[PDB]
């Protein structure tokens, strides 16, 4: 679920801010996605994007006819350190792995202010 | 800009966690929007929705190339009372007072559990 990407974002990214910080980022960061990615940060948003369409897709994901940030999961933070827990049955897992990944790469890439906010329509 | 709506949220509702509480709620509580709104606090979400199609057409938002949630304004808490600031110029007034209307909205709306996180497909 979204408010738990964002909850898995914080713990990798401990002071941040990620609807501001991600949610208009690129060509890919936020609701949206287009053209080239215009970076690292950039690509691990088509990254989950893809993801997540891999998600709809896999047939334990079958009964999910919602979008996937509609999916419940079970996680938990452990100083900076993000767990997906046992716990999930399969499309769970997948989706949690989604959006595990997608913030520990976030944690790793460069944040060029530069590239928030682009014309999207204009440049992607 | 989206942030600032969650702010907003935060603002007129103490306790709340917007985007675990309001996301995915009713019909129009998320994204997309179709069917009939399920109770008042759908109706808050629907009213959003028109808002924001409003100001995708509005005059002073031709240069918004993009959509509202994109948008930065200028705004302030106090006392439960958003402020959209005086200073905003004509677009940003406008979605500001589109997010404060909606997020007073939900602080005076009831919520329902039931209605929460519904199929969708089948329902709206
Ligand atoms: C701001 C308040 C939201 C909570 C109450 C809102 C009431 C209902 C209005 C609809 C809310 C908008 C829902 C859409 C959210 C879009 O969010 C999608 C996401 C934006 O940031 C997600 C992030 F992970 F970065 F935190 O882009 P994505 O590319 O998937 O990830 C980078
Ligand atoms: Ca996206
Ligand atoms: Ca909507």
């Amino acid at each position: 679920a979204l408010w738990q990407f964002r909850s898995m974002i914080k713990c990798a990214i401990p002071g941040s801010h990620p609807l501001m910080d991600f949610n208009n980022y690129g060509c890919y960061c936020g609701l949206g996605g287009s053209g080239t990615p215009v970076d690292e940060l950039d690509r691990c948003c088509e990254t989950h994007d893809n993801c997540y369409r891999d998600a709809k897709n896999l047939d334990s994901c079958k009964f999910l006819v919602d979008n996937p940030y509609t999916e419940s999961y079970s996680y938990s933070c452990s100083n900076t350190e993000i767990t997906c827990n046992s716990k999930n049955n399969a499309c769970e897992a997948f989706i949690c792995n989604c959006d595990r990944n997608a913030a520990i790469c976030f944690s790793k890439a460069p944040y060029n202010k530069e590239h928030k906010n682009l014309d999207t329509k204009k440049y992607c």
